């Protein structure tokens, strides 16, 4: 006879450590930044790239945890969170703009879908599966942005299993720019895997540059524009998550 | 020097015949059924499988046109409608249920996305492109349903380039049923192509059977359950479309 | 215990309405044009894009039915016709030329094979399956053309799930032109599915333009050249079909 | 400034050594067997797996050359033959039966098409390209068979890049048997490459066993049944080739 | 005019911080464990999942840095390390056994190649590219193992973009077990990307369980067997890396 | 009840004719060239493209057999050799250079891996399988070259199912040149299939030209440079094989 593990092996959490609403972010440092915007915080665990907190925002307890860069490491956090009872997962991340005329450093984009280029989604779901947000979760993010008076684009992203565009094979970014708005490394994986696991999901992203213009120096992840965009994104996410959390 | 054609060659419409909001249906016969629910109707053209009306619902003029069975015939209608000024396209169709316990003949499902198995989308858009609805169009359909007090599921469909499941190669329906709610032959093509052409889009579908249970006689497209489901779908679609039409 | 349907659900025919030899055409209007070239005609049904006649040519009864634009809608007609006892199916359609120097508006091409770009054939048959005509059916068409003194090219076509060549992704027509003669939207589906169902098959197509030269206005489906080509194609098809019909 | 080579590097022939009609066979030994059925024979070259003769049959000069097992070695022979002026290429080979009830050791099958599973065709031609015979070449083979009173099946083959079916991955033969009659290792490559190079082409194959029943000993390449089948195939091929040769 | 960044944006290192020989490990915690086995250690940076040290082993300075779980996060580390002058990269990681009879918890396997199932390698290199070790780097690891008297298997791994095998689509592990010895989430990406960037490379892996037997509790990443295996792996890696470092 | 064949059907050998170490070459003529460098030789069989010898070099008996051009014909020899007890198979072949600056006619390259473009490996092994040499076999070849004072490059090759680069579709050689060293038509098939069958394997190739420069006449397979390269390759292979043979 077999038994479950006391603590999930990678995120090192037990079921009492996980709320039905979870905010996931790529960078362990951002979990603390989120926590510092809340009334109460408690750091739970920090193993590998997975740092977790319970936070209280608008009297609602929410889980905040880092997933690391890329779909594979993210798949582990999502599977372990799902086993522990997560019901809503929102990725609050950073991204490049593929529309440098209208989405610029500091801007926020709520991604209701993402073009999949990841090996994760290509192997765990049938070909042609849409990596799409749950409508009421997208609506909670947009309604939060509206209430706060914070501008938020609504867009389709593209997700790749790499950052740098160094070529044996031709870059696809020019083509992608003709049908989507932003680019990152986890979104289609998050949306797709959450849909597959019956977890309600959406993404929101703050722009740090444009890879179409990296050659002209359009990148500044640490700068004031990016820092302010991320702050705005977190304000929207926390508002939306307290509203969702109430339903559980 | 070249000039545009006076009437588009397949749908046989001119720009003055096309409203910015369009309802598309598979069957020529359904265009008249829609039109009979309106204050005013005018049949415009009927060429090949493309029968078109201008209708007035809640004082708003809306185009209604049939697209025929399958993505290819549908692609022609959408391309020619787009050239003529269509800004919003909603497919109001029929479908099979892949969730026979909960979605049955007569039920309506608003499809915010669809798994693509079509050659159309596989060839005109990059691999991994999400065939997804425009959020505000989905919201208009759901809000119309709520207002009318008509139950409408929210789901992900799958779209195939065939109807019958006679096999040399194994049927994929059991697998699709694990991650999809409904099945049809145009939705991913509509959503995907409209996204590509910058047309706001969504789908709504009335269930006529369950292909997982066709072998036990779970199909009745002409029956009272399916007929009532389609009537409900049309009520929701017309209400949502009048609201959308007002913004133009 | 289950029973068959009295009338097939889409084409709305019973087995007594279907001959072992069937001519299929994309446009419902062409079924009547064919019928008007015969000694006797009887319209049978008209549902959705499927209009059907029994015709008598050279004392032989033949079925004539429209299949609509594209492989998906066509697959339904072919499956339902096959269930009702069809043994020979010939598509008499229209097409673009990929050899604008030697195949021009008004010319006829008997297609003994087609390059498949359809989602239908890609999903129902193994990769690499040849969408090819049955030799004795091709021979009947060619022998009819010879007897009538009507010039008919012999060629390989390409079949796509779309008409317009509007690009996120590069058009493939230039490449296709280096290995085939004509382009349409149903041929590989017809040939492939018929082969799969053990139905003897071939295609014949009348040229209405060249998509390589659409930008220079090389398209005229309603014009005298195209109209005459279609008339010639129908004369060949009817002669060949009466000969085949005799064998049953 | 560059010049052509005097003799082609693999087959080691000059243009005066090559007739416009060529019979290709897999085994060097079969070139002599063919030549022994003719009025006159002259061995030309033998390099690697490529052994060549000029033969005279019914007063017509024809090239006979071996291509070796598999599409890659065969591609070299065809390319070099084409450079030297070949206009018609017919493969007279051996094969397995996928229809063991009706096609048995000693039987002959004229293959007007073949399912492609070769890397050759997958890489040199677009996906979905039909590996198909030239109708008038198929007709010459069938007419020769009819004249000789030798039974010849007409069928579709499948071509693979291997012979043995030892598995890490599942064998596909049972599936192929639903839609194909025979199996070999060169046919789709011959038909496809000849089509691409504008060479008129067809295949004819003598059955030596059934791989579906190899486990029960259904294989005898050297036996009297197979030897007689190959003799019959050669009789048909030589007769058809003399007729074709006359047109040049 | 553009300039390079002073510190690379993700790993936060400058060229003077990077040695030509680099050991990469998945877990930030393992960088310290490696460093504790050396004569001298200096922690350099810790940003996101990227923690780095300079270590001195057998008088040779070597970089040690964590890459996080999965190819995408790893690609960033390798690209930025390569820009900074890395010439040799060895992944010292953990893995599952696909050969549970012979490779068990605590065992070490030097992987000279890996089956690629990653989106990274599928998109940055041509199809069929071998994710393979540089022979002299493999030899340095094996020679170090032989010198130390520590048993090390030599094998081929498989790399996937996920850890958990929860299925909508069938698990491929049983098939992989026929042709692979171990399974992890980064190896094919490391080997393949290093080959592409002209970095000499190999992998070594300590077994922590067998996913074929996870259902029977064959997993213990923190246990004494796995801990000893990792210690042995590190001993081999440090010895091989000092030898390699000397050549620069 | 079934029995094995006395003599394998294609190579026409019995188990007593096959040594555990086998040298395979594409050209039947090269088997004799190899044999003439040995103390003792015995020709065993010659059927189709498969000519075989037992040779004695440095008192060790080794099998030498031709496999013909291309993976398919080669797969037969390898399967039949494996059934007869072959344990080590080394391909000693010829190749084109993709690095015309540093690998030129007459140069030798030991290929420890090959990019797969063959239909053989694509169908018998999972996607992403590395076609890689067995490390100790590569080491035996390199150690032989070092001992003999013969320069030998160490490289990754690419293997295609064709020789000539004649285009419907764009040539891939320019891209391949950015990630590998040499090009041939059997290597990935040999390495991959041997790995699959548990046979230890490596490849060594002598350069006869550069296909990137065929247009400038960079090809001379019969010339003194190529002839000397092949002689050098054979000297290395025979030395390495006698060493390996001793272990059995
Ligand atoms: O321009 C970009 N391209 C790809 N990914 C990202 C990101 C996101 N942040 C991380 C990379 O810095 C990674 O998690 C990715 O999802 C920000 N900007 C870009
Ligand atoms: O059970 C089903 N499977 C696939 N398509 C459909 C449909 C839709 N209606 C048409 C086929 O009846 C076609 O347009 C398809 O999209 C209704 N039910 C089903
Ligand atoms: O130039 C062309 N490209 C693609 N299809 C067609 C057709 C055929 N006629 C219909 C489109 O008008 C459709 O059934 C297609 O098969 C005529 N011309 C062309
Ligand atoms: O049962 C079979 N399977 C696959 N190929 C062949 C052949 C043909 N003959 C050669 C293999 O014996 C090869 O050229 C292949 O095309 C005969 N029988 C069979
Ligand atoms: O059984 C396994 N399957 C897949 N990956 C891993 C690993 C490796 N360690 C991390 C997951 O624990 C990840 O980096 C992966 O590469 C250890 N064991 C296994
Ligand atoms: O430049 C080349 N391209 C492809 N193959 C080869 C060869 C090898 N020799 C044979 C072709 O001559 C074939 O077996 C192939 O593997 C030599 N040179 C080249």
């Amino acid at each position: 006879l077999m038994q479950g593990m006391e603590v999930q092996p990678h995120i090192r959490l037990r079921k009492e450590d996980v709320e039905p609403v979870v905010i996931i972010v790529g960078d362990p440092a951002r979990t603390e930044e989120v926590a510092n915007m809340c009334e109460k915080k408690q750091e739970l665990a920090y193993n590998r790239e997975y740092r977790s907190f319970r936070v209280v925002y608008d009297s609602q307890p929410i889980t905040v945890i880092s997933h690391g860069i890329g779909c594979p490491g993210t798949s582990i956090a999502i599977e372990e969170l799902a086993y522990l009872g997560a019901k809503v997962i929102i990725r609050a991340g950073t991204c490049g703009s593929l529309k440098p005329k209208t989405l610029k450093q500091g801007d926020v984009c709520v991604t209701y879908a993402a073009v999949n280029e990841t090996g994760l989604i290509s192997n765990i779901l049938p070909e042609g599966f849409p990596c799409v947000a749950t409508p009421h979760v997208y609506q909670a993010l947009m309604d939060a942005a509206k209430e706060l008076g914070i501008e938020a684009a609504s867009g389709i992203g593209v997700t790749q299993d790499y950052f740098y565009q160094n070529g044996i094979l031709p870059s696809k970014l020019e083509m992608y720019s003709k049908c989507c708005d932003v680019i990152d490394m986890e979104m289609s994986g998050v949306l797709g895997l959450c849909q597959a696991r019956g977890i309600a999901t959406c993404g929101i992203l703050a722009v740090d540059g444009s890879p179409l213009q990296w050659d002209e120096g359009d990148y500044d992840a640490t700068g004031v524009k990016a820092t302010t965009g991320k702050e705005n994104m977190v304000k929207i996410t926390l508002k939306a998550c307290a509203n969702l959390r109430r339903q559980y």
